DNA sequence: ATATGCTTACCGTAACTTGAAAGTATTTCGATTTCTTGGCTTTATATATCTTGTGGAAAGGACGGTGCTCGCTTCGGC
């Protein structure tokens, strides 16, 4: 993803919107060297977090409310820190980053 | 006028992935080993009889420096 003269680092999405959704349609979550092939400027190691992060359903999401503070305490309940610790690899889809 | 809001380029280790070099068992080709028969070596008087191979004969062809002065011949003299 560096020293590359076929990449582009842009910030926003320019023809993204149709070069990689399609591939929603077309292929699975598995094997995204058959996407490259096909979208220039974008890598498949960034394409994936930007496809998991941009895609997904089940977030956290919305104003802070007053029922939002037990949800936290909750998901901290569930193995510990959950942040940087091992327990973050069973968390599903809830990783650090976050 | 600026800090945390979410968003994403990318430099933190990791494993299940494609296929060429390197160690491993296995049957097959070929080389080795071990059986078999059968003569080698002693003897026995027998003795057959017919050929082989020899041998001392007969008898042959086969190859086994330099004077020096008597005397020998040939013409050759008148």
């Amino acid at each position: 993803k560096s020293l590359d003269p076929g990449l582009k680092k842009g910030y926003w999405a320019p023809e993204e919107d149709a070069k990689l959704l399609q591939a929603v349609a077309k292929y699975g979550e598995q094997d995204w060297f058959k996407i490259r092939e096909e979208v220039p400027g974008r890598s498949d190691a960034q394409c994936r977090d930007r496809y998991l992060r941009r895609l997904h359903f089940s977030l956290k999401k919305g104003r802070w409310n007053l029922k939002e503070e037990e949800q936290l305490i909750e998901l901290i309940e569930k193995y510990g820190v959950g942040h940087w610790a091992k327990i973050a690899s069973e968390l599903p889809h809830r990783s650090g980053s976050q």
